[PDB]
């Protein structure tokens, strides 16, 4: 699951994955994470 610390990191993100960059390379790009489970932080809540 990701979750991304504001807006701009999501729609960054998103922009990213376009060409399939692996999730891992879109989140130290973004400030976004990777987690194992589905519940994202409160300061990770977009």
């Amino acid at each position: 699951t990701t979750c991304c610390p504001s807006i701009v990191a999501r729609s960054n993100f998103n922009v990213c994955r376009l060409p399939g960059t692996s999730e891992a390379i879109c989140a130290t790009y973004t400030g976004c994470i990777i987690i194992p489970g589905a519940t994202c932080p409160g300061d990770y809540a977009n």
